[PDB]
């Protein structure tokens, strides 16, 4: 049977699912590590012991255990981001879409979810595999991993909480894969994976560390690298914010053990409803609970790794889109709002630049201010609204990304970097946002195919494109079908418009703002 | 007769002088000091002596001692700034244009030329007087100062060399022309003052001098201003300057006496041949004496009295030319050729950043080339031109006076600014080097009106434009005859285009940038 497949875990049996009037196999829930629960919470996650008799996959798995938005009950566009499963610490599960008839030894694809390292599900709707698997011929596979405390909670130097352990469960999924795909049709040779901001983030921290890098073969980023300033803390910082997670608590602070031994007394929502009192500054796009350069999963620095070559070389397809920062101004600076324009004043951009560059001192504040002021309309309202917007989205996700793909490819095997800028036409945001941190995601997983959806027939167009650059590049290293993708080189630094118009071809993606936020800034936050 | 006139100091005989095929009278050469000769060197100037008999004033009299230009042996581009007269340390004197026939009480315009404190002559062509005195009916006079150490030397405590004796000499004038203009038909209580580059600088520091304020009505400052990075030093630095001027003719240093008494022995080009030889860096568009803040002539800092409203309160009408910098880039940059269309290149640009900004760590180097460069085009031999001139421009004549005019108009009594912008049709200078700083003078002077210097109509044409709207406003406080020129105002901050095509209002002159030259770089290298 179709459904049923032997893997060196045990059996599992899937369930045939409806695509675009086809079908095809779906194995949800597939288990590859122990719940990390009781003593085991905040611990490097253990392999899932094997199991006789047939395990039923015909059901997603439930979500980790995270916040949950309510700043737009109901509200669509907010709604489709939060857990749509019961949320237990029992989560560590793995989701397999199957081609029919079963292939023999096809493309991989393994998604890896966002959310700021503190949130995220393997089964939301936009992140449906079905209909990429169905498209392109390729065995798709979401994995799902420990987010918020749960997942990061680092008190280095310690066994029981040694900080990473979400990016652990993401290796242990990528192990599973390499080791059990082939029976899926799957070839463990070829599997790219892909994710999208923490996501994105993630598939970057595989490539640098050494423990992951012989699990995958090619690598995808989204709106995401290792390197952006709210992927990554010292040790001593992840310590500060595991010791005052446990003061909020009232914990006992004598002793890493005594204070493990608190946090893990405490119900799943205790930890979540005091997550957010630990982070040091009054600010935007930063998280309390993520990775930790631990001179382990990370042996040195990200930057002395990135110039000295310290990584996987392979090929990557990466890109940004145009308005990433719009959602976070939206949730947490003054001035905007779901329901109007949110034109800005000058006082509320400046308590919004205080807000998105945290870690400034005065004279760094007034250096971002200048660079995104136009003096000459200093109280335009959308000018303001606008430079925020940019300020946010450079910042926390293109300039690092930037600085991330110039430093791969002076020792990579291939480069393709991407600028989405459609806005969709059935967006339920409102106009000021543009194009949203997260709205490419739909078209990578093909959802204006579903006519259901309301996309229009050239949304329809670029989302095959999207799928079957992904796929192609997926299968090959290059995103062309043997008008051209240009390669990114050192020289040329070249890159595409991803949207309904034809393709353009551009050079130096924001190089005027990335020189600052990459060289310049930090420099001066140096000197002072 | 009309041209013997009788003063407070004596009777002084002029000439009769063709223009434009009339004719008007000239006093050239009258003295309004006793020659600094001798023991009197480095000294405050003395009133001169009066005399019986009549003075000879029918001819130009010595231009001071100065360096002369040699870079371009015979091009009249840079031929018409040396003096044209033998020099002499007798060279204070003073020449008035008087129409013909003789006013009874009108405008008076008296002219303060410039040459960075350290050269300049009464006598130019591009200075005569006739041209203006006959088309506008005003007694235009011009005086002269000691400029280079003569003028400038400054042992700050000292009565032998107190330092600002230039300044003085300039006073010194004024205050004849303030005693005796009434017998040439000049109004003594309808002078302005008016002047370019360290003249323009020299008439702005009159208006904050307490002790010059009362000697004159209304001002114009061309292409310069008072608070200019180039235009003053501190005691500290003036002395550290006149002790250098010192060890390098040998002279002994033990006491202001000994070091003074030595320079006077010397003859006039000794000085002038070590005089280079005392700046503290490798610069561009820096001199070796000029004015001193002292706690005399100015009594506090120059910020601060432009901040206390300490300053001569009338109308003032000034403005700079498009590219103040190119002709110091010719003259001390790495690149630069009068003969070439001077593409720079990024080494060039950057070791012209350093010449620019010699005050400046490598943070502010680096902030400053940020500033000035487009990322997209690094390479670009034109834009790096360009850049470093509006660098040179922008931080050493148009920033500094933007930021005395926003500074003034908040207490004055009426500010009319303007922006010279027209390339003159028979230029000698290359295209490269743009509108270049002091070639607005020429339409100043009236130099179009007369035929054989080869003009344009329209050219001829501004040139009545400026020369009326100089006249009209040192007559009523406003350039307009009762297509206007507004005024310039704290809120909107307007200004005007000064070229042969319609007249365009402005806003917010140079903003984006000098907010950078007087806010931004400034406070980094306090914090740094
Ligand atoms: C843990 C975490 C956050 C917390 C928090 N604010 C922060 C709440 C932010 C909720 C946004 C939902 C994400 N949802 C989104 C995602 C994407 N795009 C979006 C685009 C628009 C809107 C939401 C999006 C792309 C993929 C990743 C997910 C607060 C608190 N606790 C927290 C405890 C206590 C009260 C103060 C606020
Ligand atoms: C004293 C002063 C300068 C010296 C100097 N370099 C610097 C020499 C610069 C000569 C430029 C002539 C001005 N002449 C000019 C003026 C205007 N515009 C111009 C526009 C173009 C060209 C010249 C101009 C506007 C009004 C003011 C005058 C040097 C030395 N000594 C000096 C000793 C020793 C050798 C090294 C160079
Ligand atoms: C698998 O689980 C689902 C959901 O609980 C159930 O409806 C289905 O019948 C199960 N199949 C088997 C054979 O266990
Ligand atoms: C990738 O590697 C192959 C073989 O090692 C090499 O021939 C090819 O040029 C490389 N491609 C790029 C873009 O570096
Ligand atoms: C004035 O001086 C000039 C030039 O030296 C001379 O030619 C002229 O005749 C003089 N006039 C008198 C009366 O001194
Ligand atoms: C100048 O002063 C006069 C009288 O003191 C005043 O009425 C007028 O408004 C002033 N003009 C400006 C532009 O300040």
């Amino acid at each position: 049977s179709e459904l049923l497949v032997n893997t060196k875990s045990g059996k599992v049996m899937g369930t045939r699912v409806p695509v675009l009037s086809s079908h095809i196999s779906a194995f949800l829930g597939i288990p590859f590590a122990e719940p990390p629960v009781g003593n085991m919470r905040f611990r490097r996650p253990e392999p899932k012991k094997p199991w006789s008799g047939v395990w039923n996959a015909s059901t997603y798995p439930n979500n980790c255990q995270q916040y949950v938005d309510e700043q737009f009950p109901g509200f669509s566009g907010s709604e489709m981001w939060n857990p749509n499963r019961e949320m237990s610490e029992d989560c560590l599960y793995l989701n397999i879409w199957v081609p029919s008839p079963r292939p023999k030894s096809t493309t991989v694809m393994v998604w890896i979810y966002g959310g700021g390292f503190y949130s995220g599900s393997s089964t939301l709707d936009v992140y449906n595999g079905k209909y990429l698997a169905y498209t392109e011929e390729v065995v798709l596979v979401s994995l799902s991993y420990r987010v918020g405390a749960f997942g990061f909670l680092a008190l280095h130097g310690s066994q029981e909480a040694p900080g990473n352990v979400g990016l652990l469960d993401q290796r242990m999924a990528l192990q599973w894969v390499h080791d059990n795909i082939q029976f899926f049709g799957g070839d463990p040779k070829t599997v790219t994976i892909f994710g999208e901001s923490a996501g994105g983030a993630s598939v970057g921290m595989h490539i640098l560390s050494p423990g992951s890098r012989d699990l995958f073969r090619r690598a995808i980023l989204q709106s995401g690298s290792p390197n952006c300033p709210w992927a990554s803390v010292s040790v001593a910082e992840g310590r500060r914010r595991a010791v005052e997670l446990g003061r909020n608590l009232n914990c006992n602070l004598n002793s890493d053990e005594e204070l493990i031994h608190c946090l893990r007394e405490k119900k799943p929502q205790e930890l979540i409803d005091v997550e957010w009192n630990v982070l040091p500054f009054d600010s935007i796009f930063r998280f309390s609970f993520v990775p930790v350069i631990d001179g382990e999963f990370f042996p040195t620095s990200l930057e002395s790794m990135l110039n000295s070559g310290n990584f996987k070389k392979t090929q990557i397809l990466l890109g940004v889109n145009k308005d990433e920062g719009s959602f976070f101004l939206l949730y947490g600076a003054p001035g905007f709002s779901k329901d109007s324009e949110s034109k800005i004043s000058r006082e509320d951009f400046m308590s919004g630049v205080k807000l998105s560059v945290p870690h400034a001192n005065d004279l760094g504040l007034d250096a971002v201010t200048l660079q995104y002021t136009d003096w000459m309309d200093d109280n335009n309202g959308i000018k303001n609204r606008d430079g925020l917007d940019d300020i946010v989205g450079d910042h926390n996700v293109i300039c690092p990304l930037m600085h991330f793909v110039n430093k791969y490819t002076k020792f990579g095997n291939g480069t393709y970097l991407y600028f989405f800028n459609h806005r969709a036409s059935n967006l339920v945001w409102p106009e000021w946002m543009g194009v949203i941190h997260g709205y490419e995601i739909e078209f990578v997983f093909g959802l204006p195919l579903v006519k259901e959806l309301n996309y229009t027939a050239e949304e329809e167009a670029l989302s095959r494109r999207i799928m079957h650059y992904w796929a192609t590049f997926a299968k090959t290293g290059n995103p062309n079908e043997p008008s051209k993708w240009p390669l990114f080189t050192t020289k040329e630094q070249k890159f595409i418009d991803l949207n309904t118009e034809p393709m353009k071809v551009h050079q130096r993606l924001r190089v005027q703002m990335c020189v600052f936020w990459n060289q310049f800034l930090p420099k001066l936050l140096n000197a002072t």
